[PDB]
């Protein structure tokens, strides 16, 4: 029953963290762009291995 | 009659949260970073895929 | 004569928003990284475009 | 023995100043950002070098 | 002599203004990141240059 509502939180926790009251946000806001660039490394990395 | 000035508000909202007094503004310009760069993510797999 | 002096000015003021006292300078500084982002996902439209 | 435990700490403290209590936590960001980001135009320059 | 710490000292500030006590810090960053962006940006020209 809760079950669903338990899950539903653990997105909101997803989504309170990362706008925290403490400006540790700009941590978490760092680790999501770091992540996404590094992905963006990758992809490259899988660019130039693909076409080369 | 108001309507547009209803949709211009609409606009200004869109442009006032990303600058609240609040500095959860970080929060909002981590967002649109990340879905920009997710973006990025998303094109290079589409040429790695289009490529190959 | 202060004809250049007013586009002097508006270089300073270009350069004196995103540093304003205020915090919102990490709202500029969110569209700048957000616009130069969008830039490079055009691009990546424009390469798959153009490649394909 | 508590040879591994000082790597431990060595982890936190890599994970720990990135979000210390000072606000230069943005300072770190912005390296890890400018990093992620050169390693990128880095890819793109071998990239251009690769094809061409 | 002393020449070589002036540039030792010229490597601090560099490194000092983008952790400087004012959150101007943020500003840096910005600029940082947004010319790194721009780096990306115009590579991805020269992609496109190069390739078509």
């Amino acid at each position: 029953m809760e079950k669903v509502q338990y899950l539903t939180r653990s997105a909101i926790r997803r989504a309170s963290t990362i706008e925290m009251p403490q400006q540790a946000r700009q941590n978490l806001q760092n680790l999501f762009i770091n992540f996404c660039l590094i992905l963006i490394c990758l992809l490259l990395i899988c660019i130039i291995v693909m076409l080369l």
